[PDB]
């Protein structure tokens, strides 16, 4: 009978079974996945590292910055210069020094009060128990697209908000209720922090990137600690322990730590069957969907042209792009995403479909030389059955104050960690971080 | 390993119309159930000398599959009872006594409940039963709340309140809950907002003598020996070129196809290899069932009705938002039926049940009155608790999931098809669409083999 027995190897399984191995007791981690990492993903292609899964740390993410500081990983800087590109429906692609010259002194500033007016609603969302909010019962029965509406912005500023929207929650203003936004913005500590590269959460890479930081965090653990391509199927418990059922046989621990995305920890076959309300939150708390891609060339060619690599196109199937290129300046890469819709859209089709539907965006914004490609490596994260979505968990109306007050609470000796239970960066590596700590401090402490 | 031309996963109306089709049409059929007993969402108990229905108990008309199964298999109505006073308690003053409901509002009050049903009508004829998603508006009303087009209309507080207690009746969830285009479905599904809200010409028209889960216990028998193995679960469901092989905690079963006939929350849990689609998965997350505590409060004698009562009460501002006189035709025992629904349903069921029975008795004191609290004995099942549902009575679909995931809802995924009342063109969310679902799988599956 080990300690404790930790279900998922990302940064938040990670940091859960380095914490209770620092403090002593004995941990075994079951990994689904051959890799540890799980929405982080790095593969070596073209003679250097691409980030299938989250890529950026920004200011304000203490944890990912400390453990990156820690085991030895560097960082490079997201480039911020050249002309952003902006394509309007049936326009002509506008160069401008930064996407906001593209819009009017009225839309720029209906778009500043919009963000404003979100943040200030955001500021009243406790981080810990958002049901808790004063508004809570209005805020949680209206959508962010609803709240979005009454404020009276103009089409352009409405279609602008959009697109940042998508990128950030992988899922339309209508999907999530406004008290699930609100929240996500305060933990975030603003929608400057959201939104922005230099300040903000795309501001940095990792050099070599992030998989390699996942590794060296699990290279921490004992020989022994970690099990790859083993699913945990069952986790019963009784009076004295947990048993997590595998293909392979079984592991009697004292606790357990349950650090996978929402809907898959609803999936384990739970003895005693979970709670209700914690079983229907599951069921309310659906992963994003997002398909990420990386178009390689031989070179940036587009920095020559004076352009960043930004192309910002709200009536295209793609969000906004950004230059990928490594320190080296080669090869060449635009990352960018399908969110929401599109994803769903893009995902039912081919990489080539895709490579098509984004090389053609490419050509009409950064210009004809896109047509020219090296290679187009994508991932639908709606298609990795261990993990069922992209970037994370959102809620819809009515779910945070009726089902959301079983999101961290332990059942029995069985605990819960991951993004999607953080307080501050849920979403983000920091937050999985920051699940880990709790997690490992509160099977500690009940141990003892 | 045993090898059979059609395994059926689930022995809910829809899982054994399908299995009993199968075999009638000469093939070899196996019914996987993990629970001791068939009939799902349908739970019938013996109590006090009755029939108690945890589950599903109505069927009304238009509902023509389910009255032709119970017809067939000798399980005659009773009808619900209609007569007497109903009892409507609103947010404020005291309880009003009226024939009907509909006499405890304004003229005002009656005009702008009528005209919002009608507002509600007219767009769900629009929805296409078989895919809604091809609305000429499916992007507008999947984009929006119920609950924002009922406060766009601008009725009064009062047509709000009695619609929400309706809403929540009808699908365990509040209107903020779901998108306007899964409502207008629903309505379309149903034949209008009459038939879903109505007891005499409506889905609460009529009752089953002796419950509902003997009807599907009959229907079980119409398979041949050693066809319905009860206390199975499916745990994975495994497919190539040739077939598909079942697991479960004991063993294997090797089939040419499967139909899966569980809730969507359910069918999602099931370890399936290759994995499903991610357009399927992603719907399944998107279906999240309902949330009902759903009792029975037994007296003595239907006492209520000496004193010109109907035995249903309407309240808005409770946790409790409709009963019924569930009294069977014998007259005795008295019985009161309902419902906690959406956020009352999950209070409820952090409770104890005889917690959720004092609620009940203090709501039932305070509108039928003081005889409320002579409680022979309470009964009651919280459908969000049970492993093998995790909510009554369905699935619902919140904003922007019928565009965007719901293209997936019945397309095979290979040689895995799907049934289960969520599946239904016509009552879907009722027993009737269960097996209307049920008949859809059987002919398709039977199709595809040859
Ligand atoms: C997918 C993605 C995520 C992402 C992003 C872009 C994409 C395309 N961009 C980000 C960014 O630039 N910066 C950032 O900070 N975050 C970004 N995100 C989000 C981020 O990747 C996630 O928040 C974070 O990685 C989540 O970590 P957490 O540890 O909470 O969750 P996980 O990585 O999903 O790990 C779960 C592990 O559990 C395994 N698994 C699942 N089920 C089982 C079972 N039953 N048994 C055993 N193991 C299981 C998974 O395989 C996974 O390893
Ligand atoms: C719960 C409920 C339902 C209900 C209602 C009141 C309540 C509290 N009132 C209704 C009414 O008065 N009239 C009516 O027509 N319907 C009413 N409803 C809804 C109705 O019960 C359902 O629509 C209908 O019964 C649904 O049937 P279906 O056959 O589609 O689904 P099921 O009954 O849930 O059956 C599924 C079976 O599958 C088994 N199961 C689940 N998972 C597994 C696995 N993994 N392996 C094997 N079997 C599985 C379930 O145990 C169940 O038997
Ligand atoms: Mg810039
Ligand atoms: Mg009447
Ligand atoms: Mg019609």
């Amino acid at each position: 009978q080990v300690d404790v027995v930790v279900v998922g190897a990302g940064f938040a399984g990670l940091t859960a079974a380095r914490a209770v191995h620092e403090a002593g007791r004995s941990v075994l981690v079951l990994e689904a996945r051959d890799r540890v990492g799980g929405r982080t993903c790095t593969e070596e292609h073209h003679g250097t590292w691409i980030d299938l899964g989250g890529q950026w740390i920004g200011p304000g993410q203490d944890r990912v910055a400390a453990l990156a500081a820690e085991l030895g990983v560097e960082t490079y800087p997201q480039p911020t210069e050249g002309d952003d590109v902006v394509l309007f429906g049936d326009g002509e692609p506008q160069r401008a020094p930064d996407v906001a010259l593209a819009f009017s002194d009225e839309e720029l500033t209906a778009y500043l009060e919009l963000a404003g007016a979100l943040e200030a609603i955001a500021e009243k969302v406790p981080l810990d128990a958002p049901w808790l909010a004063p508004e809570a019962a209005a805020w949680d029965a209206t959508t962010l697209r609803e709240w979005v509406a009454g404020t009276g912005v103009p089409d352009r500023v409405a279609g602008l908000f959009e697109v940042a929207v998508q990128a950030v929650f992988a899922a339309t203003s209508a999907q999530l209720s406004l008290l699930h936004a609100a929240h996500y913005v305060h933990s975030a500590g603003g929608w400057s922090k959201l939104t922005d590269t230099e300040g903000g959460a795309q501001q940095d890479r990792l050099v070599g990137g992030v998989q390699p930081l996942a590794e060296r965090l699990a290279a921490r653990l004992p020989d022994g600690a970690l099990r790859l391509s083993t699913p945990v199927r069952g986790l019963a418990q009784d009076g004295d322990g947990v048993t997590v059922r595998t293909a392979g046989g079984e592991v009697r621990a004292r606790r357990a730590i349950v650090a996978v995305p929402p809907t898959l920890a609803g999936r384990i076959d739970h003895d005693p069957p979970l709670p209700p309300q914690r079983d229907q939150l599951l069921q309310h708390m659906p992963q994003g969907s997002v398909v990420k891609f990386h178009v390689i060339y031989d070179e940036p060619w587009w920095r020559a042209e004076g352009l960043s690599g930004t192309v910002l196109c709200p009536d295209e199937p793609i969000g906004v792009t950004f230059d990928g290129t490594p320190p080296a300046g080669t090869p060449g890469i635009v990352t960018g995403f399908f969110e929401g819709p599109a994803a769903v859209a893009a995902g039912a089709r081919t990489r080539e479909e895709r490579r098509d539907v984004v090389v053609d965006v490419l050509a009409r914004t950064l210009g004809e030389r896109a047509r020219d490609v090296r290679d187009y490596i994508d991932r639908d994260w709606s298609a990795e059955p261990w993990t069922r979505g992209c970037y994370g968990a959102h809620l819809p109306p009515g779910a945070w104050t009726v089902y959301g007050p079983a999101l961290r609470v332990p059942v029995g000796r069985v605990h819960w960690a991951g993004t999607e239970t953080a307080e501050r960066w849920t979403g983000y590596i920091d937050g999985a971080i920051e699940s880990g700590q709790r997690a490992a401090a509160e099977v500690l402490a009940a141990l003892g």
